[PDB]
């Protein structure tokens, strides 16, 4: 019993973390194999943050510009290329402690840890959503640049962000392994806003089914909805649409309560009219969005 | 900015973690230089669980009788003793793995990461505290039972809890590594309860202060408070009282806000007295007592390890 919101362990990712210099900017990068992958940022200077030229920035590069530290021990640079706005770092060393891994890219809903860092150091783990704007509302101070967001399936190490810049609101953007940005966003100090956020429905849907599989009921009701009309409440309060993907997901979590989706989508349409009457589900007073309906599962069963 | 429940990094721990079988009952393990910690009602069978003389089962029990596995590696048990709740292997291996380390005992109010294991595996990392009625809200499913709660100060780990079991309610109890209980708990298939729980106040007070540090000043008032006055009023709303302790530690985040305690303290008990009103304070519409001043100061500052 019980339910939190839990991160996967993140040994297999510290052993990954390294800290990445150029010039008077320091960052961390990601050491897999003989390669260390950071934002490509870490190569402006003051003057090339609002319009870039990575490429001409990244050709006046020699490799003995870039130092790259793995605990106290100083790797050499042999190689270096862009993807994106991925900057790889070609390395002398392979990292003996290279888990099994994947670069994924994920979908907005999504969650996954992040092993914030700061000059290579791992300072803390927590865990997060992609929101439907793609930012993320992350816990990152200057410095955090190049700290990840992965999942774990057994022992694979599945990457799937890479910290890159934190917008006027404090919410945070970054890429894939592969450089490519999540969002409308660019690693540019242009004026850049996230849009405006919505909630996760999907991912309430499956935070009250773990309630009701922790034994919170209070929130149920005799009513079902269409799933036109779910929407259509949802909408109003900001509330992301409800797709049939979404209904599909959600059917082992409604197997195993016996509570319908579409039952538990007017148990929520409920709860957005009145709010929650001083009372809480899972010990919080406002719907939380964070969880999937795979995290639901694996945390219950 | 962004202020997340931040547990630390789990890796110095995970390299620990085993799996103990007694007879039909696996749980998890503690692997520190040629010792496995783990819960002593692991030698328990159903019957014996119901009322357990475990010094009695315990020298019934041979070394060969404990299958510990270290990853795909058995693992081979020389020696066994007690301590408390907690079971000593002693085996032939000394963990290449283990991290410098020391055992702590953690008072009420103090925070903790949990590695939640599940057949020696790590599961998932969350930060919990110890409730003041010695409890922890953790989140734990059959087979967790040896799982560890942990701080890092520098590089040194300080296992501070090791799960046993979970109580009627879905709170969880469990002990310090030399196997006290936190609480009026013990390791028996028993009526047991968790008492009523208060709020860490000085947790409260050090969340109010990670929120103005994030831009989130609503609810501050121009009001001060007397310590013995907020006392009286916190009390009331089954707030743990907060001492000259608790208002000295709040003192960093006192001088960098620019908010003394004692107004900070009227600013809970307006938001005490008067709830919310529809608003959020770092996106939570109740007062959150998961954090203490060390843990807004080493997130709020970027501390590593
Ligand atoms: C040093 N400087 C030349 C480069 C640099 O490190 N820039 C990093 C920077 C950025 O967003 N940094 C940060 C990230 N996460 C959390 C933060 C919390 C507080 C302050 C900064 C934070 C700052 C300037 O705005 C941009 C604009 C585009 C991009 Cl992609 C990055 C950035
Ligand atoms: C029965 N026994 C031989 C094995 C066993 O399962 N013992 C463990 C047990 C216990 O509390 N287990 C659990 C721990 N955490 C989370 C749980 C979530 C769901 C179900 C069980 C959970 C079972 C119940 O009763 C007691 C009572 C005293 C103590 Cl110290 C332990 C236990």
């Amino acid at each position: 019993s019980g339910f939190r919101k839990m991160a996967f362990p993140s040994g297999k990712v510290e052993g990954c973390m390294v800290q990445v210099t150029c010039g008077t900017t320091t960052l961390n990068g990601l050491w897999l194999d003989d390669v260390v992958y950071c934002p490509r940022h870490v190569i402006c200077t003051s003057e090339d943050m609002l319009n870039p030229n990575y490429e001409d920035l990244l050709i006046r590069k020699s490799n003995h510009n870039f130092l790259v530290q793995a605990g106290n021990v100083q790797l050499r640079v042999i190689g270096h290329s862009m993807q994106n706005c991925v900057l790889k770092l070609k390395v002398d060393t392979a990292n003996p402690k290279t888990p099994k891994y994947k670069f994924v890219r994920i979908q907005p809903g999504q969650t996954f840890s992040v092993l914030a860092c700061y000059n290579g150091s791992p300072s803390g783990v927590y865990q997060c959503a992609m929101r439907p704007n793609f930012t993320i509302k992350g816990s990152f101070l200057n410095g955090s640049c190049g700290s990840v967001g992965f999942n774990i399936d057994y022992d694979c190490v599945s990457f799937c962000y890479m910290h890159h810049m934190e917008l006027p609101t404090g919410v945070h953007a970054g890429t894939d392994l592969e450089g490519n940005f999540y969002g409308p966003f660019v690693d540019r100090q242009t004026a850049q806003a996230a849009g405006t956020d919505t909630t996760i429905t999907v991912n309430v849907l499956a935070w009250l089914y773990a309630a009701v599989i922790n034994g919170d009921r209070w929130f149920l009701n005799r009513f079902t909805t269409t799933l036109n009309d779910f929407n259509l409440v949802a909408m109003k309060y900001n509330y992301e649409p409800l797709t049939q993907d979404h209904v599909d997901i959600l059917g082992p979590l409604s197997a195993q309560t016996g509570i319908a989706v579409l039952d538990m989508c007017a148990s929520l349409k409920e709860l957005l009219q009145n709010g929650m009457n001083g009372r809480t589900i899972l010990g919080s007073a406002l719907l939380e969005d964070e969880f999937t309906p795979f995290d639901v599962v694996r945390q219950c069963s």
